[PDB]
Order: structure tokens, then C-alpha cells, then sequence
């Protein structure tokens, strides 16, 4: 499937992982989050040609229907598939808390 | 979550289920499939405003990041969530086969 390592060495217009660094404090406005200061959420973006890592069979039917009947604009989307969690530190009053939020960073995408 | 029954009584620009009837024979070109002749695959389509049935937390972060930093066009997509299978009949030579393909028709969508 298409993941970072791949989507990163080589560029693809079609569904692939795009890197994205978010900074909790700014563009998000999470001040409670005290550290790390930002992470690489990355995102999935790209058109989904017929067969490019399909999810369900419905995703295949669609991709196809769409392909040979373009008027459609029915096409399956490119979303994340695999995503690791992220750990962050914040304080409850003045006692630090280190927790790991799940699914904060994507690693692979897929046309669903 | 947004499913047919809902997305169908009321119209929504945002992520919802859209009905779609596909005909195996035509626009798909499956002749082997002998009956039914077509079904309602439906599809998911719509923008994903911040919070509209989010999938992962990453989907929330994104939706938000995206919301207050629109330049982004990062936004999470609207894909199917729940989908029932479909049964079809075809012949291996002249001996009918009734099988059920899984995930051929969507019922609910979600922003992922």
C-alpha cells in the first residue's frame, strides 16, 4: 500500500501521503498541550484512479463506474489507512501528565 | 451517524449518502453477472466540516486545522462507513451460482 516511505521518496499526483506539521499552540489552538510543540500529522490527498489501493469492493465498483462514465465524479476518496499514536505532556494544575492520544499521525493512505 | 434513512429524507450538502444505481451490464460491463441486473451502490460525497462524523482523532485535528486555516484544503474526506453485501447469480457453464459479494452497497458515510 502507499505509505510515507513510498509517497515520500517519489511524488505522486494520485492518492499518497502528504507531509504536514501541525503546531498545537498556533493553527489548532491547544495551549493545554505543553510539549511536544507540534507533530507531523500529514494527510491524504489525491484522486483515486481505478484500482489504486481500493478499500471495499464497493470502492472498486465505484472507481470503475467512475472511470468509464467520468461525468460521474462519483470517485472514491483518498483517506488515511494506518496511523500511529502521539504522546504529549500537559499539566493538571502542576502535576505533569504524559499520555498518548491514538491516531494522531497518518502513515498510509487508501482509496475508499 | 449519517446513513441512508437520514441523508435521504433530508438533503445535506455536507457528507451524506447519495443514491446511485449501477447496472452491471452497461456502465461497468459485467456480463457474467446474470441477475439482478443492477443495484443501488450509492456513494459518499460532501465536504467535511469540523466535527461531522469524524473517524480518527486525526480526522478531528485535520478538520479543525483546516477550519481555522482554510488555505489548507487539507480537509478529511467523506467515505462510506457501513455497507451491506449484495447477492448475484451467474453461470459456470450452465450451472447457476448464487453468491454474495461483500461491501457492494453503502449505507452510511463518515469524514475520515
Amino acid at each position: 500500500a502507499l505509505d510515507t516511505n513510498y509517497c515520500f521518496r517519489n511524488l505522486e499526483e494520485n492518492c499518497c501521503v502528504r507531509p504536514l506539521y501541525i503546531d498545537f499552540r498556533q493553527d489548532l489552538g491547544w495551549k493545554w498541550v505543553h510539549e511536544p510543540k507540534g507533530y507531523y500529522a500529514n494527510f491524504c490527498s489525491g484522486p483515486c484512479p481505478y484500482l489504486r489501493s481500493a478499500d471495499t469492493t464497493h470502492s472498486t465498483v465505484l472507481g470503475l463506474y467512475n472511470t468509464l462514465n467520468p461525468e460521474a465524479s462519483a470517485s472514491p476518496c483518498c483517506v488515511p489507512q494506518d496511523l500511529e499514536p502521539l504522546t504529549i505532556l500537559y499539566y493538571v494544575g502542576r502535576t505533569p501528565k504524559v499520555e498518548q492520544l491514538s491516531n494522531m499521525v497518518v502513515k498510509s493512505c487508501k482509496c475508499s
